[PDB]
């Protein structure tokens, strides 16, 4: 209940702030990303978070408020940007400026020391655990503005001091050609002190990509409130005296007139007389958004390609998530990312603003199938050309280039000009090859659809296979366990565990304005906790509840399971409609085996059985879309997503099985059907296997399998007739009820009691309810 809540805990910035939810759980609508962003960080007093200027036990968790919201509305005198210790991603060097320029007189006097001691009255209370006294020992002067601090005789700017930073180790590490340095320390004592988290950074503060940030204030909720990033948004389609002024919290994307704010917006026609403030920002943009956002040689070469590079990537094209129908900017819930170290079996989770700063040679990313290694890539890819991110400015060029089979060994100029840039990139070979030698740890390739090592083009075989004289850094999507050739090459690989719950909330509460449905899915979701694994164990659960959008609300109110889940598999089936025939194999090859678990009542599924069931014969990609590699100890186990999918798969290979035509393999459909055998076994099968083998509409299998359940017959015996009949009548006219019934259920199966026990679609009653009821 009560903590020690003291004052401004001035060693809490963001990236701390959010390297302290490792120890939260997966399972709650607001997210570590937005949480963190609203200037909090968690305790662990039991669940909640507090602030880190204005100390707030705020441990409820709704929906229909954002913490932004929560924290304006419960302490509102902290956020009048009255002095916060508030760092971004941060790469704490971007204050570059003044090298030579005009300092406050030299107040460092060019030569004196004590004059850099007694320059710090003003120095912030931010700080004050690093010590004045430390800091100006290595001709350090505070140069005036939020707490960033230049040393002479070399002119450098860091800013962003934390707790326990020693300015000794720090000033060696960014500037090892500082006269002052050499001129007191010796040139043993900085190699110990190169020891840090960045790989082989230097005075990166000149670079194409760069771009003055403010105080990131903790009204900014995400990317995307720089005004200078969404000015030159809309250079592109909205150039042919409306646009400058636009940007009052807008910026472009799509068809010229659907121009978004930080929620949604554009429901209006341009170029009328309409001030963009119209019907204030129309109807609020429901819940009054952030109160209209708080009231509002070859080197030239190079550098050409670099623009072009940053143009194509902040193009429409790349940055589109949720592929399905929509108009998408707004998506930056981040993958959560585990890297296993290449000798012993160490997880040490990371985080996304962290990852970034320990780039340093080859290396991998895990994950399963269709999990957001192209999401990934790209975003890193955006953020770079967006260049607001700072940690990303030290790589002067990125490229994304997918290896499917587009690269049958032709040339890198080739391949880079005709994926990337367009009709414009002439970048010969000899261009390339200079520009990757010379930019040696500012080039940083993100390859997808990873095959191996054969099929990668020369110069991108000599760069994945030396990293030695070219020391450039890649970052090569891959498959998990599929991975066993570049084990001895890389550094730093890295796997995506798993989809947290609250990153499939945020993007449902995002796309939706109607948030009763999105609630209906959290209770109707915590109720089972079966399935609460497996079924987010991958993005494209989210993608298909949002898909199925397309013809009413994905909370229909009607056995929301197995719409749930076939949504999932219908979803699944229209993505890959490009190469839809092994994914029609790997339903039917691995669905079967479900059915040979339907009755036989096991779930482990050891590897053998697989072989039995006639998939993952060729290890193939698909097969992962439906279980996972739950026990690796040995002899690696084969679970799929809960028990109601083992139901809901072996229902579908059911269906398909008794709708072929094909003679025999419909015989093992029938005997598949033969196991259920007594009143108790058509109800402790049916309970769970109810509406999975009635849902879908087939038409060839209905009267078999009704049939099959009339044949059954050869209080409680009354009760088991009633409840048999039920579900004959009711599977029979689910789908068609002509056909079978008007000749099989006028043999046995009619009874009732009082008055309504036969209350069933009514027809012609037999000719006394069948001579005896
Ligand atoms: N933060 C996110 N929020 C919502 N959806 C996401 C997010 N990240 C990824 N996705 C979803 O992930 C899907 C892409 O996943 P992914 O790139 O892993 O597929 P893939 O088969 O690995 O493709 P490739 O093999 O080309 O990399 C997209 O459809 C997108 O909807």
């Amino acid at each position: 209940m009560k903590m020690k809540k003291g004052f401004n805990s001035q060693m809490r910035s963001e990236a701390k702030r959010l390297k302290t939810f490792e120890t939260y759980d997966t399972f709650r609508s607001w997210t570590p990303q937005e949480m963190a962003a609203a200037g909090f960080y968690h305790t662990g007093v039991r669940l909640g978070v507090q602030c880190f200027c204005c100390s707030l036990i705020l441990f409820g968790n709704s929906l229909r408020k954002l913490p932004i919201e929560r924290h304006k509305k419960l302490r509102p005198e902290c956020e009048f940007l009255q002095g916060k210790d508030v760092g971004n991603i941060g790469k704490y060097d971007i204050r570059v400026k003044r090298p030579e320029k005009m300092l406050r007189g030299g107040k460092a006097r060019y030569h004196e020391e004590e004059a850099r001691l007694e320059s710090f009255e003003d120095w912030p209370f931010y700080a004050h655990g690093t010590s004045p006294r430390v800091l100006s020992a290595a001709g350090f002067v505070f140069t005036g503005k939020r707490d960033t601090v230049q040393c002479f005789s070399c002119g450098g700017s860091l800013g962003n001091w934390e707790e326990g930073d020693d300015p000794w180790k720090e000033h060696a590490k960014w500037f090892p050609k500082c006269e002052f340095l050499q001129s007191k320390k010796s040139s043993e004592e900085i190699a110990q002190y190169i020891q840090s988290y960045e790989g082989f950074v230097h005075v990166t503060g000149e670079h194409f990509v760069k771009s003055w940030v403010r105080r990131e204030l903790p009204m900014v909720s995400a990317y995307c409130n720089d005004s200078v990033f969404a000015n030159e948004e809309l250079r592109m389609d909205m150039f042919k005296g409306v646009e400058a002024l636009v940007r009052a919290g807008f910026f472009y994307t799509g068809k010229k007139d659907i121009v978004r704010c930080f929620s949604c917006g554009g429901c209006l026609e341009k170029w009328a007389e309409g001030d963009d403030p119209m019907e204030d920002h129309i109807k609020f943009f429901p819940e009054c958004v952030f109160l209209q956002t708080l009231k509002s040689a070859r080197s030239l070469s190079e550098q050409l390609r670099d623009n072009y590079t940053k143009a194509t990537f902040r193009h429409m094209n790349l940055p589109e998530v949720c592929s399905s129908l929509g108009t998408d900017h707004l998506l930056s819930c981040d993958v959560s990312i585990i890297s296993k170290h290449i000798s012993q079996p160490v997880q040490e989770a990371l985080t996304i603003p962290e990852v970034f700063s320990n780039l340093n040679s080859v290396m991998c990313v895990e994950g399963e199938t269709g999990s957001g290694k192209t999401t990934f890539l790209k975003r890193i890819a955006f953020l770079w050309a967006s260049g607001c991110c700072p940690l990303l400015y030290r790589f002067q060029l990125v490229f994304y280039l997918s290896l499917s089979s587009i690269t049958p060994d032709q040339g890198l100029a080739n391949i880079i000009c005709a994926q990337l840039l367009g009709a414009g990139g002439c970048i010969s070979e000899v261009c390339l090859s200079s520009s990757i030698q010379q930019l040696q740890h500012q080039v940083l390739f993100l390859l997808d659809d990873y095959s191996g090592l054969a099929s990668l083009p020369q110069a991108l075989h000599t760069l994945i296979t030396k990293n030695y004289l070219s020391r450039t850094c890649l970052l090569i999507a891959v498959h998990t366990n599929r991975v066993r050739d570049i084990r001895l090459y890389l550094g730093t690989s890295l796997e995506i565990q798993e989809f947290p719950f609250y990153n499939t909330v945020s993007v449902l509460r995002k796309f939706f304005s109607h948030d009763i449905i999105c609630v209906e899915k959290l209770i109707i979701y915590f109720i089972d906790n079966k399935d609460l694994q497996g079924v987010y164990k991958t993005p494209l659960f989210v993608a298909a509840v949002c898909t199925d959008w397309i013809q009413n609300a994905s909370a229909q109110d009607k056995f929301q399971d197995v719409t749930l889940f076939q949504s999932y598999m219908q979803y699944l089936s229209l993505k890959y409609k490009a190469t839809a025939e092994p994914l029609q194999a790997t339903v039917s090859s691995c669905g079967q085996l479900a059915l040979t678990g339907l009755f036989s009542s096991c779930f482990e599924f050891n590897s053998d059985d697989l072989a039995e069931a006639g998939v993952d014969e060729d290890e193939k990609l698909t097969t992962l879309l439906m279980s996972k590699f739950t026990a690796q100890r040995l002899r690696p186990v084969y679970r799929f997503l809960g028990p109601l999918f083992q139901e809901f798969l072996a229902a579908v290979r059911l269906t398909e099985l008794l709708s072929s035509d094909r003679q025999e393999d419909q015989d093992l459909g029938l005997y598949y059907l033969r196991q259920i055998d007594s009143p108790l076994k058509a109800i402790n099968s049916f309970n769970i296997f109810l509406y999975y083998v009635s849902s879908h509409s087939s038409s060839k299998a209905a009267p078999t399998v009704v049939s099959h359940l009339l044949q059954l017959v050869d209080s409680s015996f009354v009760s088991e007739h009633l409840l048999r009949l039920a579900l004959i009548f009711a599977y029979e006219s689910n789908t068609v009820a002509e056909c079978s019934p008007f000749i099989l259920q006028f043999l046995r199966g009619k009874t009732l009691a009082l008055r309504v026990l036969n209350l069933q679609y009514f027809r012609d009653h037999p000719e006394s309810l069948l001579l005896l009821r």
